[PDB]
């Protein structure tokens, strides 16, 4: 896994958050991977990977990095924003977020790590 790899797919990840491209993000994850979301339990494949960012899109969300990505030793870590309006309320999320890739290039663990304070009205 190069670093151009890995930050790339970070960038495609961006990218398919904004379009709604539910598919092109799954496409990102290995059959078997497991996500660990700040205040939930970890999930585990494609089938709940899917259901998480279905249920994610249910909101406009708009997704841009803050700085650059940090990629090394077949993993990556990025520092970006989450806007949405639900029920005419805007939110700003700011998450810390890592990604492990196995030898096929594919996110075999992902964590997105935020706080009630990285959570702004
Ligand atoms: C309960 C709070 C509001 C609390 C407050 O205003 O103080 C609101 C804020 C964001 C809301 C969520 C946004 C995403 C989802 C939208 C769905 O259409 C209903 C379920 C979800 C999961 C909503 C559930 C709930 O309606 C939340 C969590
Ligand atoms: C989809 C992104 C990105 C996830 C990731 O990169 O791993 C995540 C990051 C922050 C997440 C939000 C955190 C606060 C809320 C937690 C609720 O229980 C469900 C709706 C909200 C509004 C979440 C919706 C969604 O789950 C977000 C916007």
């Amino acid at each position: 896994n190069t670093p151009e790899h890995m930050t790339a797919v970070v960038q495609r990840y961006v990218a398919a958050l904004n379009a709604g491209d539910l598919d092109g993000i799954v496409a990102l994850y290995a059959s078997d991977a497991t996500v660990t979301e700040s205040f939930r339990p970890p999930f585990t494949g494609t089938e709940a990977i899917r259901e998480f960012y279905a249920n994610s899109l249910k909101l406009p969300l708009a997704v841009e990095l803050t700085q650059e990505v940090r990629a090394a030793n077949g993993e990556a870590a990025f520092a970006f924003i989450v806007s949405f309006e639900y029920q005419g309320r805007k939110t700003v999320v700011a998450p810390i977020d890592h990604f492990r890739f196995n030898g096929a290039g594919k996110i075999v663990y992902a964590q997105a790590l935020f706080g009630e304070k990285n959570i702004h009205a």
